C-alpha cells in the first residue's frame, strides 16, 4: 500500500540523518498534516489533542507506563487492569485511546506493548514535565482568554499581574506561590533532575573563548548561576577534565542539598546564592545563566545582570544559554513557550536583537553566539563589558 | 532540500486521491511524527499543543479570524492590533504563535494573511465547535484524572455521576445544566449549523430499502429524531425530490425555531417532540437517529429506542447513523470521542457488536449496515423488529 511505502521512506530518510534533520522532518510532517486536514478535521484535532495530557496523567497516576515498559510480552487489557487496580472497562478504553495516539502499541491480538512514548513517560524527569503541564500550565492557559478580555487585551509585563494570579487565586508570583504548595514542590524537584540533550558544550569552543584569562592563583572558570542540579558543571568537568579553575554551582539551599546526591565527590563547589543579590565570586571567566532570564520580565532580568556586572574583570564573560527565536518564521516549540511564560510569568522569549538590547542596559556587548540546537535554536551567547 | 522534497511529494500524492485517501495519509503522517520525536519532544508537544485551543479562543473573542479572512492584502500586526482593540505587543506575539501552527500565514515581510485554518475558524459552526471544546470539554478533561482517582478508577456508567459534575460543581447532568446557561446554549445552537460531509445518503440505497412501500394514505417516509437544523431532511428531499411520503424534523422547540431560517418553505414538517417520550408518528418507514444514541449510557439509550418501537409497523425501520469503531485499530478521532463522552455524559462509542447487543434489548435486529466514511467509520445501521 501507498501508506506503508510513505512510512518506509520517511523512516529511512529519518534514520539517514541526525537528530536535527529528524526534527526538521517532524516539523514538515506537522505542516503537511495541517495543510491536508478538512475544516471539520481541524476542529476535531484541536479539540481532541487535549485528551493526551489528561490521559497521560491518568496512566502516570496508575503507574501504567512504568509497568508496561518493564513487561516482557504483550499484555491484555484485563491483565493490566487487574495488576494496576483499574476498572476493566475503563482500562480497556484508556488503552484503546492510548494505542490510537501511540502512547502504547496495540498488537493484532488486541494486546498491548510499550512504544517509544511509553518508555518516555516512564522516565521520572519526563513524567514530571507532563504532570507539571497538566497541573500548573493548563489552569493558566484555561484562564488566559477571559483574563485578557477582562483587562481589555493589555501587553503583559508584570509577573504579579498575569493569568497565573487569576488561575490560582493568589497575589504572589509563581516562584513564591510554589513554596506554599507541598505537592507541587515534589514534582518540581523531580523536574529539575531531567537533563536536556544536547547541551552547549557540543559546540562551545571553550579553549578559544578562554583566550587571555588565567586560572592562577585560584580563579573560577565557571559559575553556574541558578544551576539547579548542576548538570552544566558536571558536563563541563567531564568534557574538560584538565582545564584548571574553580567550578561553582550556585542556587538556593533546598536545591543545593537535593543536588548533593548526584554531584561528584570533588571538583564542583556548591554555594548558596540568591541571584537577586550581588554576585560574590570575583573575576570568574564564565558567569553562566541557562534558562534563567527567560523566566523574568525585562526589568527583573536586567537586575539579575546588574548583580553580576560588578564582579567582572575585563576577561570575564556572562554566558546566557537560552532560546534565541528568529525574527520571522519561528517554530511552535519556541512560540508556544512564549505564550506560556507570558501567561504564567509575565516574561517572554527574546530574539538575538532583544537579548542585545537587554544586555546593553547592563553595560554588556555580545562577543559571540554558539548555537547548539536546530531548528529551534538554543545558543550560548557570550557577553563582555562594553 | 530534503524537507522541501518530502512536502512536494506528499502533496502530489494527496492531490491524486480522494478525501478518504487524504485522511489515510494524514493519520500516517501523525504516526510518523510520534515515532520520530525525541523523548523531550514528546513532552513539549503534549504540553504546548493545548495552547492552540486557548489562542483560537482569543482570536475568536477578538474577531481576528473573521477579519483576516475578509482582508484583501497582508496585514501587519500593528494594523490588526489597532483594528481589533488589542495591545500591539500582545497581538504580535499571538500572531507569531498562530503562524507557527498555521492558524494564520506569515509572509516574508512579517505580515499576515489567511491560511486554510483561518478560513475554517471564520465559519460560525466550526468556530462554535472550537468554543465548545474550550468552555465545555476542557474543564471536564481537567477534572477527569482526579475524579477517577477519588473513586479509584470505576467504570463510568451514570450520566449524573461523572467528571462533568465535579468540573462544574453541580448535580445536573450535562443536558439539563446546559439549558440553564444562556451563552452556552447560544453557542450550541450555532454549532448545530455545521453540516458534516459526506452524509449517509451517499451510500444509502433508498429504493432497495423502500421496496414496494407506499406512502398512502398519510404515512411519513422519514422521521428525523433529534434532527437539529434538519440537514438529513433537507438532503433527503434534495436527492429524492419525487419520493412521496412525509418528512418530519423532530426536536425541541428552541432548536426548531432556529431551524426555520434554514428550512425550505415546503416539504419538511417541524414537529416538537421530546425523544424521551413516546413517539407520536405511527408506521413511518424510517425513524432516523443521527449522533443521538452515542450521547447516552445503555440504559437511557435503550429507553429512547423503547419509546419508538411501539410506533413501528412491520415495514418500519429504525436507522441508527453513528460511529461504528472497529474491534481493533481504532483511530484517534473515534477513541478520543469515546473518552470525552465518557467524562461528560457517561456514554461510549459502540462497536457494531455493541450496537446489536443494545438494539436486541429493544427487540430489534440488524438488517443492513451502510458505511459512508473511512477510515473513521460512520454508518447507517438499519434495524427492524425481531
Ligand atoms: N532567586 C534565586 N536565586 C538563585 N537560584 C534561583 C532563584 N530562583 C530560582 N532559582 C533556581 O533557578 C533554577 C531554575 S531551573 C534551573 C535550570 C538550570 N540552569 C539548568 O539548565 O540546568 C532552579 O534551580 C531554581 O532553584
Ligand atoms: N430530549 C430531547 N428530545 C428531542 N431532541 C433533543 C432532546 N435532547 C436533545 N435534543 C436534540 O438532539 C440534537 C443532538 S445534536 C443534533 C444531531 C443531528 N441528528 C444531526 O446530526 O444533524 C440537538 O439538536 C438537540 O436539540
Amino acid at each position: 500500500e501507498t501508506v506503508a511505502a510513505i512510512k518506509t521512506l520517511i523512516q529511512q530518510l529519518a534514520q539517514s540523518t541526525d537528530q536535527f534533520g529528524r526534527a526538521e522532518i517532524n516539523d514538515a510532517l506537522r505542516e503537511l498534516q495541517y495543510s491536508l486536514e478538512t475544516p471539520f478535521d481541524t476542529v476535531m484535532r484541536m479539540s481532541l489533542d487535549t485528551c493526551q495530557v489528561a490521559v497521560a496523567r491518568i496512566g502516570s497516576d496508575l503507574g501504567l507506563f512504568k509497568h508496561l515498559s518493564q513487561c516482557a510480552s504483550p499484555q491484555s487489557a484485563e491483565e493490566l487492569a487487574d495488576h494496576l487496580g483499574c476498572g476493566r472497562e475503563l482500562m480497556s478504553r484508556l488503552l484503546r485511546y492510548m494505542a490510537s495516539v501511540r502512547m502504547v502499541q496495540q498488537t493484532d491480538d488486541i494486546k498491548y506493548i510499550s512504544s517509544n512514548i511509553t518508555q518516555t513517560l516512564a522516565v521520572p524527569g519526563l513524567e514530571a514535565g507532563m504532570r507539571h503541564a497538566f497541573e500548573n500550565l493548563w489552569p493558566v492557559l484555561m484562564a488566559l482568554p477571559d483574563f485578557l478580555a477582562e483587562r481589555k487585551y493589555p501587553d503583559i509585563v508584570d509577573a504579579k499581574d498575569t493569568a497565573f494570579q487569576k488561575a490560582f487565586n493568589t497575589d504572589q508570583d509563581c516562584f513564591h506561590w510554589l513554596a506554599t504548595q507541598p505537592t507541587r514542590i515534589a514534582n518540581f524537584k523531580v523536574l529539575l533532575t531531567d537533563e536536556r540533550t544536547p547541551n552547549f558544550l557540543s559546540t562551545f569552543p571553550l579553549e578559544k573563548e578562554l583566550g587571555s584569562w588565567s586560572a592562577e592563583p585560584e580563579k573560577a572558570l565557571f559559575v553556574d548561576i541558578g544551576g539547579g542540579m548542576g548538570h552544566a558543571c558536571i558536563r563541563l568537568r567531564e568534557k574538560y577534565p584538565n582545564q584548571p579553575g574553580r567550578v561553582i554551582l550556585q542556587d538556593l539551599p533546598p536545591v543545593l542539598q537535593a543536588a548533593q546526591a548526584t554531584l561528584p565527590l570533588s571538583g564542583i563547589e556548591s554555594m548558596p546564592h540568591n541571584f537577586h543579590t550581588p554576585q560574590p565570586v570575583q573575576g570568574a571567566k564564565f558567569y553562566f545563566l541557562r534558562l534563567i532570564l527567560r523566566d523574568f520580565p525585562d526589568h527583573q532580568a536586567l537586575e539579575i545582570l546588574q548583580n553580576i556586572v560588578p564582579a567582572m574583570d575585563a576577561e570575564s564573560r556572562i554566558v546566557i544559554d537560552d532560546g534565541v527565536p528568529p525574527e520571522k518564521g519561528a517554530r511552535w516549540a519556541e512560540t508556544g513557550t512564549d505564550i506560556c511564560i507570558m501567561s504564567a510569568l509575565g516574561s517572554k522569549e527574546r530574539t538575538q536583537r532583544q537579548w542585545e538590547e537587554l544586555a546593553a542596559k547592563a553595560g554588556l556587548q555580545l562577543q559571540a553566539l554558539y548555537q547548539y540546537t536546530w531548528p529551534v535554536v538554543n545558543a550560548a551567547m557570550v557577553f563582555s563589558l562594553q
